[PDB]
Parts: C-alpha cells; sequence; structure tokens
C-alpha cells in the first residue's frame, strides 16, 4: 500500500518537506509540549478529533522505534555504541517524527488551514536569501475568535 | 504521559494480552488482508472512521520497525545474535502490532462489541484444557400470522 | 473448626474432589481470567457477592503461599527437596486453589446450579469408558441478590 | 490485580498497619476467640454476612500456610528444629492474618465505624511518649413506654 | 528575611520551645498520623486551610531535608560519619519539625485555642517536680463551651 | 504521602517541569524580591493568603536546607566533594525551589491565570528553533476630587 499519513488531513509529505528541517523543534520538545498541552484528550477514552487518534499513534510509535533501538544497544558488545542504534533512528526517522508531530500538535492549536499557510510562509521565507528578507521568521498564529464585522454588529 | 493505544476504542493493553500469541495471525497475513479489504479506504482522503486512522498509522509504523529491525540484521554478525533480534521482534514489538492490527481490523468488519466478546471466548477457550474442551475453538462472526394477512 | 469453604455457596471439596484434576485450568489461567473478566468488581470497594468476597480472599491467599513457597525453595539446603516442594504444591495446594478459583469464576458466569450440575456431567462422562462415552465432553453454558 | 481485602469492608492495608504488631492479638489466641464467639456461624450453609465469608477464608488460608509449613519440617528436616519453615510463616506473613482476622472478628462484634475509630485511637495514644500519655490505653467497646408507669 | 511559621497561627518559635523535646512524638510518627487522618484533604486540591496548607509544606520540607541527608550520607562512606549526619538531623532539624508537624496536627483537630492552652498545661506540669505533681500529664482533648444546666436551660 | 505543592493553586509539578531550568531566577534572587516586595506581609500576623503560608514555609525550608548543606560542606574533607554538595544543590534542590518561588511570587504579582499561560508561552518559545522563532521572549506582564 501507498499510506501518505497527512493525505486523511489535507497535507502530503511532499508539503512537509517543503519545511528545511530546522525548521521543526526536537522529538523530545514536541512530546513535552504534547504532553503540557494535551495529555487529559490524549489519555482519554475519546476519540476527541482525527489529529488526537492520530497523535496517539505517532507518540507510541516513536516510543516502539526507541523501545527496539535501546534494546539492542544494550546488546552491543561495544559500551560506546551504546546509543548507536539509537541515533541510527534518529538519524534516518527523526526528522519524519519531528514533521509529524509538529503537525498534529499544531493543527490541533492552530487549525489545519493556518498551519498549511504557515508552511508556506516559512518555506517561502527561508529560501529568500537572507541578505534580501525580513530579519525576523512569519510568525505562527491563531485566528481571532470573533471577526471585526461581528464585533461591530453587536455595538 | 500514559496513552493506551485501545482507550478510545473501549479496550485495553491488558485486555488485548488475554489472547496468546498464537491466536493472532502474522503481521505480514494481517497487513495483506489490510490491503486485500481496505486498501482504497486507507490511502483516500478520507478519514473513514477512527479505526481507519489508527489503522493508517500502524501499518506505516511498522515499515519503520522492520527498517530499523532489518537494518540491525542485516547489519548483524552472528546467526545466534540475529536470531535474538528476529526473536525479540517475535515476542515484543510483532505481537504488540499483531494485537493492534487485528483489533482494527476485525473491529472494522464485525464492530467493537463482537470483536470484544469474542476476545473474551478465545481466551477462556484456550485455557480450558484440551481434553475438556470443544475440539474446535469458538468462531469470530456475526414472525406473527399478522405479518402475512 | 472444620469449615468448608464451599459449604456457605451449595457445594463442599468432596463434590469439587469428583473432579480428576485434569479438568481445572491451571492457577496463572484461572487468575488472568479472574482480572480480564472481574478486575473492576474485584477491585472495587463494593462487596458485589459473596462469591466476589471469598475470590477476593482466595487471590491473595495463593499470592501469600507463592511467597512462603519461594521462601521455602530458596532456603532448603538440598536442590533434590525443593523439586519436592514444588510437586507437593501442584499435587496438593496447587490442586486446592484450582478447584476453589475455578468454582467461583464459573459460578460467577453461570450460576451456581448450572456449575453444579456441570461437575457432576464431567465427572460422570470421565468415568464412562471411553469407548463407550460420546467422543467430546460435556459443555459448560448456561446471581445479583444472595440470600442467606 | 490489586486487591486490598479491606476494600470492601470500608478500610485498607494501610489504616491497619497504622497499628503497631503488639497492638494484636495473637494468630491462635484470634482463631480460639472465632471459634469460641462464632464457631456455629461459620461452620453453617449460610453466608451469614461477608465479614463471616472472608473470615471463613482467612481461617482456611491460615491453615494452608501451617499445613505447608509443616509438610516442610516433617519431610525436608532431619536434625533441624523442623520449626524453621513455620517460624518464617509467623515472622511476615503472621503479622498480615493477626490484622485481617482482628478485623473481621472484632467488626462482627463492634461493627465497622467502632472498629475504624478504635484503630485511630490507639495508633495515636500508641504515639504519644509513654512519659506524656495516659497510663492505660484506650477501650474497644460499643453501647420502655411512657404507658408503662402511668 | 525573619519569618516565625507559628505568627501567623496566633503562636510563637518562643510558645512552642516551652515544650520539652520528649514532649513530642518522633518525625516518622507525627506524618503516620497526618496520614491516618488528613491524607486525603492533604493531597486534595482544595486549600481546606491556613494550617493545610502548612501542614503540606512541612510534609514535603522534610521530604527535602531527608532526601538531602541520605545523599549525603550513602555517598559518605565512613560509617561513623554516616552517624554524624543523622545525629545533626535528631539534635537539630529534627526537633524544629516535631514541633511543627505536631502544632499543626494538632491544631486541625482540636483546634488554635486549645491546643496553646495544652501546650501551657504540659509545660507547667512537666516544671513541676515530679514528687509534688499529679503522676499522670495533662490531657489534650476538646473542652465543652458549655456546661450541662446551660443546655438544658435552652432547652 | 504524595503531595503536589502546587496542586492547591491550581498547577503541578509536571507543569512547572516544563520550563528549562534557565529560565528562573536563582533561589537568592527570588528570595530578595520576594523581600523588596512582601517582607511585611510575609512576617505579619495576618495569613494575608494562601499563597502567603506557603511562601513562608517555603522561605523557612531553604534556610533549613543551606545551613545542613553548609554544615555538610564545612566538615568535608576534601573541597571536591564540598564541589560536589553543590552541585546537587544546584542540580537537585535548587532547582525545586526556584520553580516553587517563582511561582508564588509570580501569583502574588500577577494571578494564577497569567502565570500559567505565561509558563505555557515561554515553553513553547524556548522549544521554537532559535532561527525560526520571534528573537525576544515572551513577556510576563497583566480627579479623586471631581467625583466628590
Ligand atoms: C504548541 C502549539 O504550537 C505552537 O504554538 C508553535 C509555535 C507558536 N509560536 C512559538 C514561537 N512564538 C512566540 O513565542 N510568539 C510570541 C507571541 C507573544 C505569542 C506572539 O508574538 O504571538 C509567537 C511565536 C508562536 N511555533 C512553531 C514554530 N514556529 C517556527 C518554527 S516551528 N511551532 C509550534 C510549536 C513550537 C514549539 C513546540 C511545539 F511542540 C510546537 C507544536
Ligand atoms: C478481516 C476481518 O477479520 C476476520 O474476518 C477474522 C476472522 C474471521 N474468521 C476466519 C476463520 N473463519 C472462517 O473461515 N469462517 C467460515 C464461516 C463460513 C463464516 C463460518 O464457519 O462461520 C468462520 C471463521 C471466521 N477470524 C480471526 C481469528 N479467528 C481466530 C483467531 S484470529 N481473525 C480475523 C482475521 C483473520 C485473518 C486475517 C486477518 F487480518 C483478520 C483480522
Ligand atoms: C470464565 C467462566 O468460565 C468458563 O466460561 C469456563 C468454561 C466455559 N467453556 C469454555 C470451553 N468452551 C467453549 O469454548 N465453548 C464454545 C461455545 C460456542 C461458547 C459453546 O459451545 O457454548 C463451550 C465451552 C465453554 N469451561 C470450563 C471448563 N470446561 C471443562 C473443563 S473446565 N471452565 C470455565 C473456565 C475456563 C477457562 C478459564 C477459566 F478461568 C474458567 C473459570
Ligand atoms: C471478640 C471481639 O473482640 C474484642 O472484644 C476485642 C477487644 C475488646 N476489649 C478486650 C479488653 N477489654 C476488657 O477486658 N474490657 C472490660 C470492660 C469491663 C468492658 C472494661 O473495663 O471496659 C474492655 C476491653 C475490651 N479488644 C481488642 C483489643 N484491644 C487492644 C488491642 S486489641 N481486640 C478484640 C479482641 C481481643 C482478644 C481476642 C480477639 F480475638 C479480639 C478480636
Ligand atoms: C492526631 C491529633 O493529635 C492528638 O490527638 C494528640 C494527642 C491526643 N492524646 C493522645 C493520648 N491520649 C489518649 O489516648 N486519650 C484518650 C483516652 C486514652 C481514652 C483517655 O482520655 O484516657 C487522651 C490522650 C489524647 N496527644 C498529643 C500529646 N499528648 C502529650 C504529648 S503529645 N499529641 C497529639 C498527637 C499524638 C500522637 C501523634 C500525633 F501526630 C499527634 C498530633
Ligand atoms: C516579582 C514578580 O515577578 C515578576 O515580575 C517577574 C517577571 C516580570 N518581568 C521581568 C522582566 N521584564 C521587564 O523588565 N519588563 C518591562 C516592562 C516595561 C515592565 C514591560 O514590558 O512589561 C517586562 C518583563 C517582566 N518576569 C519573570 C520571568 N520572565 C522570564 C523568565 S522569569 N519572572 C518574575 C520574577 C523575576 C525576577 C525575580 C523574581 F523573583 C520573579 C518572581
Ligand atoms: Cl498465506
Ligand atoms: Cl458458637
Ligand atoms: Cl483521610
Ligand atoms: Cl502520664
Ligand atoms: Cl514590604
Amino acid at each position: 500500500m501507498d499510506i501518505d499519513p497527512y493525505k486523511e488531513f489535507g497535507a502530503t509529505v511532499e508539503l512537509l518537506s517543503f519545511l528545511p528541517s530546522d525548521f521543526f523543534p526536537s522529538v523530545r520538545d514536541l512530546l513535552d509540549t504534547a504532553a503540557a498541552l494535551y495529555r487529559d484528550a490524549l489519555e482519554s477514552p475519546e476519540h476527541c478529533s482525527p489529529h488526537h487518534t492520530a497523535l496517539r499513534q505517532a507518540i507510541l510509535c516513536w516510543g516502539d522505534l526507541m523501545t527496539l533501538a535501546t534494546w539492542v544497544g544494550t546488546n552491543l558488545e561495544d559500551p560506546a555504541s551504546r546509543d548507536l542504534v539509537v541515533s541510527y533512528v534518529n538519524t534516518n526517522v527523526g526528522l519524519k517524527f519531528r514533521q509529524l508531530l509538529w503537525f498534529h500538535i499544531s493543527c490541533l492549536t492552530f487549525g489545519r488551514e493556518t498551519v498549511l499557510e504557515y508552511l508556506v510562509s516559512f518555506g517561502v521565507w527561508i529560501r529568500t536569501p537572507p541578505a534580501a528578507r525580513p530579519p525576523n521568521a512569519p510568525i505562527l498564529s491563531t485566528l481571532p475568535e470573533t471577526t471585526v464585522v461581528e464585533n461591530l454588529y453587536f455595538q
């Protein structure tokens, strides 16, 4: 099968690939943030949303990879090679999970449309030559809960 | 965090662990069954169901685990050592994914209630001594006169 | 005192003894089934039933027995006598607890009469010569309030 | 599973463990008291109460531990005092059963509320320094129409 | 800063000092009593009372002190010097926490006034020569606010 | 007992531990700020607030800890282990008290909801890669005669 984990969420692997690897927080920091903001939802008996369901699996999958990588490492006769398999996972699959965790955590806070627009905004900014672009990166931020039109309507 | 992947689906890790490892099809056979029955839905831009969403991730996660386990296996000296990794996968994370893939595929066909009832039925049958129990395993499956007047 | 643990549940040690030891699931499998089916009730602050009360104590007692048996195994100077302890447990107190756990778990699922009738049914079948009896064993198949 | 045998009776292992081991009668004396006061009920075909059901199992469980201990001493000991196994049992699991038998026998006589209050009363008394506390321990105890005189 | 932990509770360090060290249960026995009587309240999300808030911190502080003393003790190889750490705890900070835990646990059960009156009663009794005083110590108990006659009068 | 000192104040240890250790002022700087802003309230015979009650105990507890550490340090044989005591304080109990003192002092100034929101804001900012985030950290922030 050819399954793109972003496709049911309105995105693609190629679109997440538009961002440089340096854009994404680390796996540990994504996992810490998922816990700080969404632990209760993620641990609840309710689906909550497709993003929650996917994020739960992504978190556990990283755990599966690290548990396997740690176990083999303990079996490597060279004690200096203890985290060699763990390093292998980070090198070849770490970026994939950073993209995926970032996507779901961000979508849960900002909504798909805002996240996808930000992906484009940053990817265009980082491809503009540094001496020709605004010094600071674009900012990821939430939409207003109420529009100016609605606010003025109820004056 | 402590996330139980079955909890949002009305089950638990402990409940799936009630079944012996020999109960489950192999991961390869589970993956081939998911493809034969649900490939178009799994590859679609539609969520379809929480089971589809979870199953998509599990399928992809197993691919990651196999690339890792294959990399360790193909780069490991000694047949006994590679036997150990294959054994470790068989005993631990392979069993986890056999449970998980079986659960989601079965739920997509029979519904949660039927699946959970079958888990108990088989788990009780296999714990009954063979000489005392029915020879075959339990099976997973799904008008008045007035009516004619 | 002479207490029969089955007496308040309508049975006796003698009746459970009518079944061959091979009839019963293992202690481990009985404990796993009690957890799979009744963990929440067994761990709850509610009595639930006399079967739950008895089953709670039986589960804890087996833990006590295993801790004692482990201490005997580790403290016996001779390795051959450790073997005797295990075989003694399997033959004697392990069988007692297989009977007891099976009885209460089955009663919680099927009710007292069905269980008592099944004990007799299987005990009669296994005593019928194999070449003269049905090829398969009889089947165990089908509450909230408890009088005295 | 994590089963607390006191939980269905409104108590916990931790609560019983608030009492020092010296608080409790010996297992033998608890068993003699169960027999003297409740033998007929314990041996009857009636449930009687959840306390009776639990007490029956606890009495039989101690029998199982002692039968095991005695059998090892008889068969697997020669010049050993053959009381080595029996001695370990009374050292570790004996306290657990003194708590359990005492709880059920006391509840059958005084009721849960009075028993739990007494556990707290004695636990506080024994933790008060002896030279600062009352000399005697707290005590476990529990407690006509007008027309007649007109 | 010079803070007296009793001042917001109507007492002082000097007043608790009026009681001899032998008056107090050990820290362990005070902690075990706090758990037996107040565990649910102490672990709850509600303030409950200023005594509860203070008692919560005292329990945790003792944990901090013993964890530090343990780490020092277990990482000191000479056994005599480990006994020096224990003696320092017993001599100095153990008495401070025995006073403090006793005060808060007693106040939660009997109220401030009864506790302070009892502090005085015992401190006076123990300073009376043993051959001249009642054989038994005064008793900590809640006194009745009204007499039987008064209670019957307002029936 | 398992007491979370933040629980009665609407937070948890895990939430405070979302912030990196470098976020917090030193214990000394927290204590000096508490004295500059709240000394009279803290030394008063009035409860003032649950935050004041908790903060009083934390201040005294730090005094207990440092005298113990000083007594150990001044009686230790070799400076390398004197350095070990300081390092233990810096890594373990100093971090706990930096979190705790900061929480109470900040709550007394800004209120719980502002503090908890700021914790999240900074914790997310510091986890954003430096080259991708705003250059500055988020900020913690909140006649008489004519009407006679
Ligand atoms: C937790 C939700 O995610 C965010 O809020 C995320 C953010 C939100 N932004 C964080 C940095 N920023 C501030 O501090 N701001 C300050 C203020 C005052 C609020 C404002 O000016 O508006 C704005 C800006 C907002 N940025 C990003 C990324 N930016 C670039 C590359 S990555 N990723 C995630 C994220 C981050 C860390 C861990 C995670 F796990 C995740 C998912
Ligand atoms: C595809 C949905 O799953 C099933 O249908 C599943 C089945 C369905 N059963 C298959 C075997 N059976 C028949 O052929 N039957 C024939 C008939 C005519 C209908 C009848 O006699 O009633 C009944 C019985 C039904 N059994 C199981 C398991 N049984 C025991 C241990 S495992 N697991 C899954 C499953 C299986 C393979 C790959 C998968 F990937 C999965 C998930
Ligand atoms: C969990 C309740 O117990 C049972 O259900 C028990 C059973 C239930 N039976 C299990 C075997 N069977 C099937 O799979 N059946 C299939 C079907 C379709 C439902 C039907 O034909 O009706 C019937 C038959 C029913 N049998 C027994 C024993 N039989 C003989 C000796 S022992 N003991 C217990 C038990 C078992 C294991 C662990 C335990 F822990 C216990 C207690
Ligand atoms: C049999 C019910 O239990 C009791 O009555 C129990 C008692 C009852 N008390 C017995 C001692 N007492 C008297 O003699 N009293 C005499 C009188 C005239 C009424 C008075 O002076 O007031 C009061 C006082 C009541 N005390 C206790 C415990 N106290 C402290 C630690 S243990 N445990 C159990 C118990 C005891 C033994 C074997 C058991 F098996 C048990 C269970
Ligand atoms: C738990 C509340 O504290 C008490 O109840 C406290 C008590 C209560 N007293 C306990 C001793 N007593 C009884 O048993 N009494 C009842 C009795 C036997 C029926 C009778 O009247 O003769 C009265 C008398 C009341 N005494 C004390 C202290 N007394 C002297 C020095 S210290 N300190 C605390 C306390 C105690 C232990 C652990 C703690 F942790 C604490 C705090
Ligand atoms: C004393 C109350 O606490 C504060 O005010 C606290 C602050 C207040 N902030 C101080 C730094 N800032 C300014 O100078 N600002 C300038 C101005 C003009 C007023 C504005 O733009 O608003 C804003 C910003 C506000 N920041 C913090 C922390 N920020 C980041 C990590 S820690 N912690 C505490 C605190 C600090 C020191 C000792 C303590 F002890 C404590 C508790
Ligand atoms: Cl095949
Ligand atoms: Cl009698
Ligand atoms: Cl409580
Ligand atoms: Cl006295
Ligand atoms: Cl001031």
